[PDB]
């Protein structure tokens, strides 16, 4: 995610946020980053709220009849070209600052999607008759990408990155309340930048891909960025002994990450919402992952009554 960024949209582009009622969303297509919300069903308060959170939190978008399409993770993109990253570096950092103690807050990045959670929510979704897609690299990148090419209305996640990524429109709390609608357009005009200074504000309030200059905070983030566009012309004109930068920066590399991610084919892409195999996923939930099949039934009910 980006540090901050939810906080100052609220306090620059308040008109961007938009808090909206469910039952506003009937007959709309949004595209879910599944990663993301595996992870927030994991963290919610061996395990399986990986595939209740899933069922029921799917179940009722299709009550309100709104058609998700799921999108994961694909490997994780590389800044530079001699060193391999893994996803697993950041929930090492996650591991510093939670010993250092916000104690739950470390606690919950330390939390890892793993490969036995994915396959088995995909092989739920099946039964589901639900569709989903394997982005390349982030699926935040993959879920503003069929956005901007009118495959879905919005993309459904809590990472404020997917802004960033180039969404037009963010959906947040749908798998949670309110859904909180971000606006793109509405930020860009706001604050005077167009995408590829956005990309460099949110270099400098922080993101997963590098570091951000210490001592330059959001509200002088944002008039730096105003001012000189850039990152290059702002390192450029700032007192190296007031504010040294970091060392081995890799903001050139995290900005054409933004600019050009590693992205699915939108038009490759033909979503299709079927009808839930009711035989299938009583076996699957309640004879292998011990589910109560009264209340999968019940659930499965819900799900094919909602699309007829
Ligand atoms: C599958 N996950 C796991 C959680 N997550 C987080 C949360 C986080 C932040 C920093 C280190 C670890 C996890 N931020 C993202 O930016 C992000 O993309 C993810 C994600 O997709
Ligand atoms: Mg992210
Ligand atoms: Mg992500």
């Amino acid at each position: 995610g980006i540090q901050g960024l939810a906080k100052l949209i609220a306090d620059v582009a308040p008109s961007a946020i938009r808090e909206n009622d469910i039952k506003s969303y009937f007959g709309r297509k949004v595209a879910i980053d599944a990663s993301m919300s595996i992870y927030q069903f994991l963290i919610a308060v061996e395990t399986t709220s990986h595939l209740m959170g899933m069922f029921y939190r799917t179940i009722r978008m299709m009550e309100n009849g709104i058609k998700p399409v799921y999108v994961f993770d694909g490997k994780p993109p590389q800044l530079k070209s001699g060193e391999l990253a893994k996803r697993s570096e950041r929930r090492a950092e996650a591991e510093k600052q939670l010993q250092q103690a916000e104690v739950e807050k470390f606690t919950k990045r330390l939390v890892k999607v793993t490969k036995q959670h994915n396959d088995e929510c995909k092989h739920l979704l099946s039964l589901m008759g639900i569709p989903y897609l394997d982005a390349p690299s982030e699926a935040e990148a993959s879920c503003a990408a069929l956005v901007k090419a009118g495959k879905v209305y919005a993309a459904a996640t809590e990472d404020m990155d997917c802004l960033t990524f180039g969404s037009p429109v963010l959906m947040r709390h749908l798998t949670a309340l309110p859904i909180q609608e971000f606006h793109l357009s509405r930020i860009l005009q706001e604050l005077g930048l167009n995408q590829e200074q956005f990309v460099d504000l949110c270099i400098l309030l922080g993101s997963d891909y590098c570091e951000s200059i210490r001592g330059i905070g959001p509200k002088r983030a944002v008039d730096l960025i105003q001012k000189h566009k850039s990152i290059e012309e702002i390192v450029r004109r700032l007192d190296p002994n007031k504010y040294p930068v970091p060392e081995n920066w890799l903001h050139k590399e995290a900005h054409q990450l933004f600019l050009e991610p590693e992205v699915l084919d939108p038009e490759s892409v033909e979503l299709k919402w079927s009808e839930p195999n009711e035989e299938e996923l009583i076996k699957f939930m309640c004879g292998e992952k011990q589910f109560s099949e009264e209340r999968i039934r019940s659930g499965v009910k819900r799900l094919s009554k909602s699309r007829q």
